[PDB]
């Protein structure tokens, strides 16, 4: 995350951490056995890493539990990222708590100007690398389908969309990907693309999650 804000210590419950030796990717826990996260974070041997501030330290409210599954969207296109979106199965269920909790699946898509909650791990330069230990948080708006597709020419598809800040400054970046994007308590989207990060005109792409609410739903009832 770029010109963000230090989250605060379990304050964000549903931000998962996926882990083959290190962190590569963020996640949102939808239940008790089931995260959701980007089709481009796919790999195998991943841990699942839940109750995390410091992801180099076991500061005494993690859980780490090893995926038993993982479910890339049958119509994820690696090219385009156009589905940009997966689930995984915990080997064994997550103790829920005030730490570690789930967050709501939409029942409808949120609107251009909805303020959201975006985080991450990920890196804080625009131009330079800086990967910080603990969760780092963004509140940005959702864009117009229009201004999205007029910074991205021939690239958005129906099935993402743009938050952040035209201006630049302000951005997720490399590391924050797979993570959630939370509007008034639903997981709208997952955080998918960009062109670098927090550049001027080049806001963040996000999965559009209440597109996949049927998929998701679907998919945990029959695994
Ligand atoms: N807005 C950029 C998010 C991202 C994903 N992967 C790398 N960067
Ligand atoms: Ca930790």
């Amino acid at each position: 995350i770029v010109g963000g804000y230090t989250c605060g210590a379990n304050t964000v419950p549903y931000q998962v951490s996926l882990n083959s030796g290190y962190h590569f990717c963020g996640g949102s826990l939808i239940n008790s056995q089931w995260v959701v996260s980007a089709a481009h974070c796919y790999k195998s041997g991943i841990q699942v890493r839940l109750g995390e501030d410091n992801i180099n330290v076991v500061e005494g409210n993690e859980q780490f539990i090893s995926a038993s599954k993982s479910i890339v969207h049958p119509s994820y296109n690696s090219n385009t990222l156009n589905n940009d979106i997966m689930l995984i199965k915990l080997k064994s269920a997550a103790s829920l708590n005030s730490r570690v909790a789930s967050i709501s699946l939409p029942t409808s898509c949120a609107s251009a100007g909805t303020q959201c909650l975006i985080s991450g791990w990920g890196n804080t330069k625009s131009s330079g690398t800086s990967y910080p230990d603990v969760l780092k948080c963004l509140k940005a708006p959702i864009l117009s389908d229009s201004s999205c597709k007029s910074a991205y020419p021939g690239q958005i598809t129906s099935n993402m969309f743009c938050a952040g800040y035209l201006e630049g400054g302000k951005d997720s970046c490399q590391g924050d990907s797979g993570g959630p994007v939370v509007c008034s308590g639903k997981l709208q989207g997952i955080v998918s693309w960009g062109s670098g990060c927090a550049q001027k005109n080049k806001p963040g792409v996000y999965t559009k999650v209440c597109n996949y609410v049927s998929w998701i739903k679907q998919t945990i009832a029959s695994n």
